[PDB]
């Protein structure tokens, strides 16, 4: 329940801007695409701004046209069933609901989505269809970035397209390096005024006060931290947060965020590199005092604190980061090819496909292959986007652990064609954790709809490989707990698979006791390299076939299916539907459809983290 801005016609009348780019984004990929779109308006003669839809009443739309060559662009992600991301939910619904006239708004929408997904870009689509049909006419064709292939491209092809065509339409032409903000170094800061990595409030990380949430995170202490798997191939670890007096409350297949810390070796790297004093206390103000956001991040604070808790120095930069970029580079060739960056195609494209995306290469990696690129540290802090949280499948049962949240994670570290070893943020950063002043994780809780069913006497099928595992285990002790109480409790089945007993059996204890006490029904472990023919948990799963059949037809049985690949999850799903095919029998379209009304009726879930 937030309180709506004043009408964003009237905030564009009085600012003298004539286009508005609304982003439907929950993890900022469409927000930086409708801020790039914004930022663009100057070189057409025009004069934009981006804006969040939650913050605004979109009826306002029907006075847009009481502005002279108005436009409006959605930038919107589709999310979980070709559902509006959580910002756009108002937006959604009024669309739905609203008999509003739009005659003579003028509009342009780009969607993000993916091809891996039932539903391409439904968001997208449907705005861009609605829209239509309220009596606003399109002034661009809709985009459908796909972030299967590189959506970053999508949007550069489709953007170099929309421009001339909004110029063409209204009769506007080009005219051939903007600063959002401006930097003010502070000499006397009194210490308790600097902020020193908090999410929101000043201090708010040292004074803790509820409800908890991403905006005010509780710092939750480490009292466990230990390695899950026998070798050392890779390394899987069990972390244990103390949620105690956070007044946090959730239940297993809820996932736990958490905010990060950078590696101080490569944040002080960064600073090396530049000759910047990452100690120096400052603040950023945006230059347009009319905007809501006056800073990129938290400040004051100091250029290491920023870097270290507020920006992203490992993932590959954008192309218009280097693009801003290519001015601080004094050797030509180095300056061309930042330049290039951000090309639709031809080598410059390729370029950046493969020499920075591909290659995985951070900024320091850009700084150190490019010599020459030396750009001001200030700069740089406006440019990096923002440091986001990483989320987790609780590992544990809040009826068992309801003052802990279990983590069960695999640490991120690989070799990039970068020639680096890169470390993956969040999974370091808790490695790193130690129970011993206590480590903090600095954490809230995002509630899901993966549930064991409220019937105890419903059979659960749990399909995990490797990492899956985790919000499995929540569900084990819970059903196990069940029992304790001596209500009844139906078979609970297992589908769980690593590559070697002896490597990354994860609980192979703990599920070895699950299973002798009866709280297990069974427990079925593929081990993928234990013989020369891979054995998956589908594979399992066609096995046993008959009896997983008799359990969902006549038992009333819950699927539940976890993990990372998605191809994993199609395989997966795949086997359920000969299963299917085969005992009723039926058809494989009805097998399909038999399966996908199991989904619609909560009796098949999934949690895929790719
Ligand atoms: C809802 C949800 C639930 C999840 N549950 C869990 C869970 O319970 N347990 C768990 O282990 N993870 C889970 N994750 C994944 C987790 O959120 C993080 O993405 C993961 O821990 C890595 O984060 P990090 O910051 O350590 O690495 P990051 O710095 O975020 O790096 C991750 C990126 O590195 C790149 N990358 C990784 N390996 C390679 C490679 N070898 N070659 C090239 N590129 C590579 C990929 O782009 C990958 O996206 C889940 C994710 C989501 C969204
Ligand atoms: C970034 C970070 C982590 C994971 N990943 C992706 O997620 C995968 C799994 O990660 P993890 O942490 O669970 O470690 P993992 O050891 O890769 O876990 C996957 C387990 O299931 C097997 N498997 C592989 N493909 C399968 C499939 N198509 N269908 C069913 N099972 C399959 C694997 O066997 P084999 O390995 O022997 O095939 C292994 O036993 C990684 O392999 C990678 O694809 C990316
Ligand atoms: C949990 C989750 C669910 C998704 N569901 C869909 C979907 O149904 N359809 C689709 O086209 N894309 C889907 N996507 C892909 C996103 O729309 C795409 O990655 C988008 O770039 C994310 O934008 P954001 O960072 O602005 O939210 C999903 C991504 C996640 C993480």
């Amino acid at each position: 329940p937030p309180v709506k801005e004043s009408s964003f016609v009237e905030k564009m009348k009085k600012t003298g801007r004539n286009i508005i780019v609304f982003y439907g984004s929950q993890t900022g990929t469409a927000e930086e695409f409708a801020n790039r779109l914004s930022k663009d308006a100057h070189r057409y003669g025009m004069r934009g701004m981006s804006a969040d839809p939650e913050e605004y009443d979109l009826a306002d739309l029907s006075s847009l046209p009481e502005i002279d060559k108005s436009l409006v662009v959605f930038c919107m992600a589709t999310y979980g069933e070709g559902d509006p991301t959580d910002n756009a939910q108002d937006f959604y619904d009024w669309l739905q609901e609203t008999d509003v006239d739009l005659t003579g708004v003028k509009f342009a929408v780009f969607g993000l989505g993916n091809k891996t997904y039932e539903h391409f870009n439904a968001m997208g689509k449907y705005v861009d269809q609605r829209l239509e049909q309220l009596g606003a006419q399109r002034i661009f064709e809709l985009g459908l970035g796909d972030d299967d292939g590189n959506l970053e491209e999508d949007f550069i092809t489709w953007r170099e397209q929309f421009w001339p065509a909004v110029c063409e339409f209204f009769g506007v032409e080009a005219t051939g390096s903007i600063r959002q903000y401006e930097l003010v170094v502070h000499e006397d800061m009194d210490v308790a005024k600097v902020y020193t990595g908090e999410m929101g409030r000043l201090k708010s990380y040292e004074n803790q006060k509820p409800p908890f949430d991403a905006k005010n995170p509780f710092l939750a202490a480490v009292t466990a931290n230990r390695k899950l798997n026998q070798g050392t191939e890779r390394h899987l670890m069990h972390l244990e947060l103390d949620i105690s007096d956070s007044k946090i409350r959730y239940e297993s297949g809820d996932h736990v965020a958490v905010y990060p810390a950078n590696d101080s070796a490569l944040v002080n790297q960064i600073g090396e590199i530049l000759g910047a004093d990452l100690d120096v206390i400052m603040s950023l103000n945006n230059l347009d005092e009319e905007s809501n956001k006056k800073h990129p991040f938290p400040c004051p604070t100091t250029y290491r604190t920023a870097l270290t808790y507020y920006l992203d120095i490992t993932n590959p930069p954008r192309t218009n980061v280097l693009y801003e970029l290519a001015q601080y580079a004094s050797e030509p060739s180095e300056q061309e090819h930042l330049h290039k960056m951000a090309s639709s195609s031809g080598e410059g494209k390729e370029l950046y496909l493969s020499w920075v995306v591909e290659a995985r290469r951070h900024i320091l990696a850009i700084l150190q292959d490019y010599p020459s690129l030396r750009p001001p540290i200030d700069h740089l802090c406006e440019l990096l986007p923002r440091l986001q949280a990483r989320y987790y499948s609780i590992a544990s049962s809040s009826k068992v652990h309801p003052n802990s949240v279990h983590i069960c994670a695999v640490a991120v570290e690989y070799e990039a064609k970068s020639g680096r070893v890169n470390k993956g943020v969040a999974t370091s950063w808790l490695r790193a954790k130690e129970p011993a002043g206590r480590a903090l994780v600095p954490m809230f809780v995002r509630k899901s709809q993966f549930r064991l069913p409220f019937k105890s006497t419903t059979p659960v099928i749990m399909v995990g490989p490797g990492t899956g595992i985790a919000p499995f285990m929540g569900f084990i002790q819970e059903r196990a707990w069940l029992r304790e109480q001596g209500k009844e409790v139906g078979e609970t089945l297992l589908y769980y698979g690593c590559r070697r007993s002896d490597e990354d059996y994860l609980y192979r204890e703990e599920l070895a006791r699950f299973h002798k006490d009866g709280a297990l029904t069974q427990l079925n472990v593929a081990f993928s390299r234990e013989q020369a023919h891979k054995v998956y948990v589908q594979h399992l799963l066609k096995r046993d076939r008959e009896h997983l059949w008799k359990l969902i037809h006549e038992g009333g049985a819950h699927i539940y299916v976890c993990g990372f690949a998605r191809n994993m999850a199609k395989d997966v799903q795949n086997t359920f539907y000969d299963i299917v095919a085969e005992f009723g029998p039926m058809e494989h379209t009805q097998a399909v459809d038999y399966v996908k009304k199991l989904m619609t009726k909560g009796r098949y879930s999934l949690d895929v983290w790719s």
